[PDB]
């Protein structure tokens, strides 16, 4: 099996792709005083992402996380120029006592992360856009622990139960998109990176929101203790180390130092 | 497994896909004089179509067809904003003393037709095109028996032998795919149908060139018969009965009743 790789073990991810040694791999650790500031970096542009309940999207637990179909039509905008189609979004979390995000801030883990991963517009084909130099982006947000219960992602969470069993998946209804991430489109760091699982293919241009999610203590429970993994294990703790920089440097869309 | 099915046998294919019992399937019958002429439409533009030798291409035997993956970047302009993405070709042809065109012409059935299929620039992933209006564009051109070589074939022709195994494949030179398809862009047929295998998706934007290509006899007996297929059968006749118009216009890009 090509195609078989779990979190916190063996195969060693170089062995299922040899992509996953490679030197600009994703995540990083951000350190916002180290941020270049680049004000051609114009407020990201979604156009198409509050959706009307019909048609409804898939929803699946891969093993992996759990992952979201996008319907066609959901653009996203880094600039004139940078155009690009939404494909899925996905999370990333920890386990009882312990955040999961794949990013970290000045060291800082945060309770958990979505990523919406796009297909640039020069492409008809995920495969053929695999490790060419912005090919894919994704769009990263921070999930934190507040007091009050997130509406629209219990949307997704209500529907965990459902999916608990590795390989199943559900439709569910149409939902706006854009309430999953943060309202500031103006603040964000940027990089180049990889996908963060195998095949870990680099040249994926990475937007990380400044402003984070607030979910309550009991939806990232929910999320993180209701679906279970390959080989019957509960799916937890399912992000990646953060990878060393060589030399690349991380943009700001703001004024990020102090 | 659903993915499954023969040309001339079990299953029949509106058990394999519902979608092949349609109303507005392809192929059809061409009849030039009661095409309706259309003089908005435009000679056909291919942009990227000559090819350097690298990167390689796949050619395969997929058990219905011989297929050519096609790179990234190629693209079919069918009018002002509407554009397509090439993905592939592939050839349909008959049998010792059979002709095998999917299209026929006042009922004439050609030696051979190949088809380019694009995805329109609406769309990330075929999948989500197949079935919607537009979503799919394909362009085809019949293949007719002449006295000469044709030398941009033999560059595909010649490498068959190394694929007759069905679902065997190689890698062949990057070739210029415009070569493969007539020089006359301003005569040609279109009309709105669907895939002509299973799923028999519709939607499907078809055009089909005026003007033939010509192949030698002794390539046309290496097209129709190096390739082995499902069973332990020679793949031949891998073409589909033409379909029931159901009221639909075929449009002609010059006056085809003179
Ligand atoms: C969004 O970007 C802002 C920058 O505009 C980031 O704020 C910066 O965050 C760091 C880490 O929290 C702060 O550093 C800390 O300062 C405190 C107080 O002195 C110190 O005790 C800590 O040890 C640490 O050095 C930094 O001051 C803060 N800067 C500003 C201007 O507020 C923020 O982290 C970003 N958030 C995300 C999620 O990206
Ligand atoms: C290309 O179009 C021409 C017409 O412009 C077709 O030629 C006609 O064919 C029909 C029936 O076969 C005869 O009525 C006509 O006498 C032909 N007309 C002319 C003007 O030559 C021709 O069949 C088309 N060929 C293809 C492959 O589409
Ligand atoms: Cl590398
Ligand atoms: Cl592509
Ligand atoms: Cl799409
Ligand atoms: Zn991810
Ligand atoms: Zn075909």
């Amino acid at each position: 099996d090509q195609s078989h790789w779990r979190y916190g073990g063996d195969p060693p991810w170089p062995r299922v792709s040899p992509a996953c040694a490679g030197r600009f791999q994703s995540p990083v650790d951000i350190r916002p005083q180290l941020a270049a500031f680049c004000p051609a970096l114009r407020p990201l542009e979604l156009l198409g992402f509050q959706l009307p309940p019909l048609p409804e999207l898939r929803l699946r637990n891969n093993g992996h996380s759990v992952q979201l179909t996008l319907p066609p039509g959901l653009e996203m905008a880094l600039g004139p120029g940078r155009e690009y189609r939404a494909l899925q979004l996905h999370l990333h979390w920890g386990a009882a006592g312990r955040p999961g995000s794949e990013h970290t801030v000045e060291g800082h883990r945060f309770p958990a992360e979505i990523h919406v991963v796009h297909l640039s517009t020069a492409f008809a084909r995920v495969d053929e856009a695999l490790g060419r130099p912005g090919g894919l982006a994704v769009l990263a947000a921070f999930l934190e622990e507040g007091p009050e219960e997130n509406s629209a992602y219990e949307q997704l969470l209500s529907r965990l139960e459902e999916i608990a069993e590795e390989g199943s998946e559900t439709q569910v209804p149409g939902l706006d998109i854009s309430a999953l991430l943060p309202s500031d489109f103006s603040r964000y760091f940027q990089y180049e990176g990889s996908l963060t699982t195998p095949p870990c293919a680099q040249g994926v241009i990475w937007t990380v929101f400044n402003q984070t999610v607030m979910l309550s203590a009991k939806q990232l429970h929910t999320l993180s203790d209701t679906l279970w993994g390959p080989g019957d294990s509960r799916l937890q703790l399912n992000f990646r180390a953060t990878q060393p920089l060589n030399g690349r440097v991380i943009e700001a869309s703001f004024p990020a130092g102090v």
